[PDB]
């Protein structure tokens, strides 16, 4: 809540981590793996997703939760990113493009978080 903000360095690290996850591009393919995950379609647009996924989330919402200080730790942020990817893996088949992209984005998050959490070490 804005009534009691996070320390500014935490907000800054959250933003740096999510920005790097969103910008990640495979070199061999050129594709920004996050693009399909920025905004989930609405219930009227993709009702099958909401029948299968109990807790929908997208990167648009994750960015809002950084800016509103809803996440109180990098762990809080990580839980939502991993929820997004697990949701993608539940709605899509193993080996499909969107499933596999979400697997890589999990690893990108873990790698980026390690670098940024320790950048003052
Ligand atoms: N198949 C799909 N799987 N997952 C997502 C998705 C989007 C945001 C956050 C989490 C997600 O899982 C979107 C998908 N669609 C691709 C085809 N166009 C409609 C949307």
């Amino acid at each position: 809540s804005m009534l009691s903000p996070n320390p500014p360095n935490l907000t800054k690290k959250m933003k740096k981590i999510v920005d790097a996850v969103i910008k990640y591009k495979d070199s061999s393919s050129g594709r920004q793996l996050s693009e399909v995950f920025i905004q989930l379609p609405s219930r009227k647009e993709l009702p099958e997703y909401y029948e299968l996924i109990r807790k929908p989330v997208d990167f648009k919402k994750i960015k809002e939760r950084i800016r509103n200080h809803k996440y109180r730790s990098l762990n809080d942020l990580e839980k939502d990113v991993m929820l997004l990817c697990q949701n993608a893996q539940t709605f899509n088949l193993e080996g499909s493009l969107i499933y596999e992209d979400s697997i890589v984005l999990q690893s990108v998050f873990t790698s980026v978080r390690q670098k940024i959490e320790k950048e003052d070490d």
